[PDB]
């Protein structure tokens, strides 16, 4: 795991920011809030992300209350954003649009 | 109190489901439909949403899963046959499937 | 439907406080942090609690990071602690046991 | 690769001891699991589902309320492989908890 270089960030983050992801101030990580119609959808969303988290062995820092899911992503190994976060974020977006 | 569907309600509620892929099970008063997804992640996400609803309604599917495929059979044990509960759960299952 | 009285709180929170649940200070709700060996167990735990949440139509406020799950419980309908919270927390403890 | 006669003798006994049996007419092992309710049955399935994705090896399973029937085999080698023994071992670990 290697923190994204300034060149990678300018190339990989814009598409994520365009759909709601934003970097945190005092931390090298990205965050996004998701709002579904109900819990059935929110948890179904979480279930699919959970499966991928185990496949990639990269887990989200997330909060849920009924239909809301807030997600923060960062790589512990390299203490900051890495391709893992970009990959999981992209996967998360794929799941979300179906919800 | 669950009660099996009469001939009238079957002719009014089943055609709608047949029109979307559900068939009546041969040799048993139940309906079934095979779902195919791109992968297991999708198939299990599908199962998770149906499972939540199953507990909400206290009506469970008889299903078989192998990677990206999920085969579902619906029937009501209480009345040994199809009831409005199966029609309702099938409708919900359809909603979730279409989203994927 | 209704917020717990003083008596109910004294008679219903013991088994819960004894296992780590504590009432928040700025709001009428109880909180507890759960720690599992890994995410597989942590999410398995969440999956069982999620099913019961839909069965009871009472959902938790929870934060998860790998093997840790922080849970806060309160009833929106009555703006505070109700038996729905006592019941779900009790169920949560039962599930936590099955998760190592 | 498909398990050899020797590997099966070294890896199946422990599983057969807890209820796993080889299918007749197909190179695969299967076991019926019974839980108190669906909440437990599906919780069990979710933990197994997570591991299935982590290992990229999936079970052939049937569920009806509190019952879960699992069949394991490896498509790639048309039969039992170490992947089946490993997943079955993980499944056992989860089941003893429910």
């Amino acid at each position: 795991a290697h923190r994204l270089s300034a060149e990678e960030r300018d190339q990989l983050l814009p598409n994520l920011r365009a759909v709601g992801w934003n970097e945190l101030e005092g931390r090298d990580a990205i965050f996004k809030q998701f709002h579904f119609k109900d819990f059935n959808r929110a948890f179904g969303f979480m279930s699919r992300v959970a499966l991928q988290a185990e496949k990639l062995d990269h887990h989200p820092e997330w909060f849920n209350v009924y239909n809301k899911v807030h997600i923060t992503l960062s790589t512990h190994e390299c203490a900051g954003l890495s391709e893992r976060d970009i990959n999981l974020a992209s996967f998360i977006e794929q799941v979300a649009v179906s919800m």
